[PDB]
């Protein structure tokens, strides 16, 4: 009446930049491929089928027209999956393709069910940001609110002065994560975990031409160099960070399969890896997205790990002044910080990058025979999650 | 080869809101307020026994339909930093529809068993005068399912009656029970039994035009209760043409919260808290689209077979009246003691704020458990996408 929850397959679409190669896919049928591809690839080797899945639990930031009504349930449904299997969709802001994967984690412990998946999703493209609160965004909160929780943008500059972090130092960074994605594509890092997904080719305005083909690879990486970074114009005045140094706006999915590691075996699936740590904690409102420091020191202390036993971490990368803040604070090698890329390069579909960050960091512990990975997000109201995961 | 850092998940504190009719007493409160109110209530209730404090709350998660307005970027964390309680607290929102509220204590419980946390809320806020049902979905509904769905999922309404047509249910069965949940909970009210679970909540009053007198009152009375006979139900207009439900019979749509609050059993203890249930088995489960609504039958029956046990060894049931037919069919396959089922009377008279329903009704099953004695209650309930939440809790 217990269980030992393990993850046996984890797949992910490639990243479409906003109106990009995604787009012409509604916002259900691009999380239903993912669904349905987590299931099929464990189904290669095994006897695995989509009704064995028990539960499904989604992340997704802006639940509003295509996104909202429980997008992991009308997903399921559109992609012709069974209808007896449960699904809910989770929003803790950016944090909440990572905290569905605790969520699953939890009801294996519990022995509430054997096999679950849990995914992430956000079609920017078609739901912005903001879709969600309405036209009058003044009302979304009480009278009484006096918090001085400032928006993403602000955050990121509060940031850098924080600890000093100058325009020089964020285009360093920038540069870098294009340099290791492009990397990474060029090796063939990514090709495990990516399902190629088949999408709608769109005419130069953004409407069908009837034209169906598979999409393989993250739209987002692009040549860059310094001093084109230096030529780009920072979104606030008196901003450092640009396009350049900022997460894009992106569309995609992810998909993580877990089971009780008991009923693995007996489906013939391997078990890969468990969660050592996880947690989703409150940050400082004044700076917003400063969370990464604290949801980092919770997990390495409820491990009992420091940041030097940690072989990969993966750090969203919202903003390139969050991910060096946290660098300053925690002091790590930075040759083991996001390796292959981060979200300035290949993009930030908000809900689904959660469940992204677990999948291309388990395969990254994998592709290097490599043990603890360490996955950090900062998110919108204040919160960070964080999970360290070890191969098995 | 492995064994693990392991919780007990059990409850310790419960409490709801009294539950408003639509624009009606609760109305003049923002959906952050009101579920921020019952976030702090929960822990304030813990306190007296105890040096527990709302810092000592590691995640909270809540369950909410229409996340849009008021309702949107994760009211669960919104309403905690209203109420003023303590920024390093997690806070997660959940949409399994009308499953919501009960899913998010499944996942607090799941939580405390794998050991990430050792305290932790569930709780459930649905403000249906401030954001209405579908307000999430945009002008044009037709937008928010691919061209390639091809599914007879109904609406809500249609549901009932398919499933009324299911089981032979007729306008009278559904009036007998319509009447009973109002008798029931009429009952309830004046015997006090609702009187330990209920936090009273301070609400701005609104006159007829919807706008602030500058009144303030506090509200402890769930406001959906009324004189209710055979003669009155049977003058009333079916909501759809041809058919047997009418308001007397259907849901009410109604504002309220509900929290419920969780320990690992050995942190209940070291805290001077007694665990008060926990839960023997949970589910969500899919069902059959067509008739939508008819999923309590398959997730009692999950539950049951998880738990090892028949309905007949449930002291009571908390299944949610989103339409008498429901209820009636659930009766008609698993046939339970009607006694024993929405003893209290259920949403046809207390009312229905969706995203709360689910953590109400746990909190309304223990404190009858408690009341009466009895060790077991099922709660379960039917959810939009076709889609059914079910709990067995066990008093310890
Ligand atoms: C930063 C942001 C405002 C940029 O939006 P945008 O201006 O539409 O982005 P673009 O792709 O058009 O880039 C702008 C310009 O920079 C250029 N550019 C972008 N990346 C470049 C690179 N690596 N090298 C050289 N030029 C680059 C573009 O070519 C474009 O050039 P232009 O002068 O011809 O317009 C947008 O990506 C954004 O909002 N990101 C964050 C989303 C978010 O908040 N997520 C949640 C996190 S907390
Ligand atoms: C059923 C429903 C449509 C009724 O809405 P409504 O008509 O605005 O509700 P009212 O309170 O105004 O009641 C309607 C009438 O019935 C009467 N009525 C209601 N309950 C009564 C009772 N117990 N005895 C006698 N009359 C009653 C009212 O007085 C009223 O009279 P009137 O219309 O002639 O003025 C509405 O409650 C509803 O949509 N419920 C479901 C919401 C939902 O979908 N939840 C999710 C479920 S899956
Ligand atoms: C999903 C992102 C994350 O968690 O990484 C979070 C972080 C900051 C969040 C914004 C804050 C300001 C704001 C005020 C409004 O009234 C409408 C919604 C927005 C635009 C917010 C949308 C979501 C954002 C981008
Ligand atoms: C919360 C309820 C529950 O879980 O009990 C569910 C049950 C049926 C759901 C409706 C189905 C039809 C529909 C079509 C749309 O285009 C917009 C959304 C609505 C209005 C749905 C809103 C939520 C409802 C009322
Ligand atoms: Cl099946
Ligand atoms: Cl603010
Ligand atoms: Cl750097
Ligand atoms: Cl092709
Ligand atoms: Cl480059
Ligand atoms: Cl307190
Ligand atoms: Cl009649």
């Amino acid at each position: 009446s217990m269980g030992y929850p393990v993850i046996v397959e984890a797949t992910r679409s490639p990243i479409g930049k906003r109106n990009g190669w995604l787009s012409g896919l509604h916002a259900t049928e691009l999380l239903g491929a993912v669904q349905k591809a987590v299931v099929d690839k464990a189904g290669i080797q095994s006897g695995l089928h989509a009704g064995d899945v028990e539960q499904v639990i989604g992340g997704c930031v802006t639940q509003f027209g295509e996104q909202s009504n429980n997008i992991s349930r009308v997903a399921w449904l559109t992609a012709g999956l069974p209808e007896h299997v449960g699904a809910t969709t989770v929003d803790c802001q950016s944090g909440s393709g990572q905290q569905a994967n605790h969520l699953i984690a939890g009801l294996i412990a519990a022995g509430a069910i054997d096999v679950g998946i849990a995914c992430g999703i956000e079609a920017m493209s078609r739901v912005g940001l903001g879709a969600n609160a309405g036209p009058d965004r003044s009302l979304i909160r009480a009278q009484s609110w006096d918090i001085d929780l400032p928006n993403q943008f602000e955050a990121a500059e509060r940031i850098a002065k924080r600890r000093g972090i100058t325009r020089e130092d964020v285009d360093v960074f920038g540069l870098e994560s294009q340099r290791r994605a492009q990397r990474a594509w060029a090796e063939g890092r990514f090709d495990r975990e990516i399902s190629p997904i088949q999408a709608p080719v769109l005419d130069e305005q953004n409407q069908p031409t009837g034209e169906r083909r598979l999409v393989f690879r993250d739209q987002g990486l692009r040549e860059t160099t310094m001093a084109g970074l230096g030529e780009l114009k920072p979104v606030l005045e008196g901003g450092i960070h640009t396009a350049g140094t900022s997460s894009q706006i992106s569309d995609g999915a992810a998909a993580v399969l877990w089971m009780d590691e008991a009923v693995a075996r007996a489906h013939g699936l391997t078990p890969r890896a468990r969660i050592v740590a996880q947690a989703l904690v409150g940050a400082e409102p004044y700076y917003h997205l400063d969370g990464p420091v604290q949801s980092t020191a919770k997990v390495l202390e409820k491990a009992g790990m420091k940041i030097g036993d940690i072989d990969i971490v993966e750090i969203n990368e919202a903003f390139a002044s969050v991910v060096l803040s946290w660098a300053r604070v925690h002091e790590p090698d930075m040759d083991r910080v996001n390796v292959n890329g981060g979200a300035i390069a290949l993009g930030h579909p908000v809900g689904c990058t959660g469940s992204r960050l677990i999948t291309t960091a388990l395969h990254e512990l994998e592709r290097t025979d490599q043990s603890l990975a360490l996955i950090t997000m900062c998110a919108g109201g204040a919160l960070s999650t964080g999970t360290i995961i070890e191969r098995i």
